[PDB]
């Protein structure tokens, strides 16, 4: 499913990733939006083969199993189908891992890239929140 801005705002919202290990919601539909463009089917193969997936491109090396990635650890247990779905939960159980994890956002490369340092709350303007 391709989402809007506002309607993927209030969904993360609702999950529980606003300012989720300080990270205000900005943060995250920024990623969203330069990981995948909005499209939680999103998928794109790395060159060490293991692929990322879902709206925050979550990769199948370290943590979902795609039955291709060879020692992937599959950290947030889920099969990597799982990080398509419509409904966001799986992914956005896995980001929290995942920015849990040590080094926070970075652990994206667009938000590192292009989120960070950004003015991110532009993100979530005009939303009713």
């Amino acid at each position: 499913k391709v989402f809007g801005r506002c309607e993927l705002a209030a969904a993360m919202k609702r999950h529980g990733l606003d300012n989720y290990r300080g990270y205000s919601l900005g943060n995250w539909v920024c990623a969203a939006k330069f990981e995948s463009n909005f499209n939680t089917q999103a998928t794109n193969r790395n060159t060490d083969g293991s692929t990322d997936y879902g709206l925050l491109q979550i990769n199948s090396r370290w943590w979902c199993n795609d039955g291709r990635t060879p020692g992937s650890r599959n950290l947030c247990n889920i099969p990597c189908s799982a990080l398509l779905s419509s409904d966001i939960t799986a992914t956005v159980n896995c980001a929290k891992k995942i920015v849990s994890s040590g080094n926070g956002m970075n652990a994206w490369v667009a938000w590192r890239n292009r989120c960070k340092g950004t003015d991110v709350q532009a993100w979530i303007r005009g939303c009713r929140l």
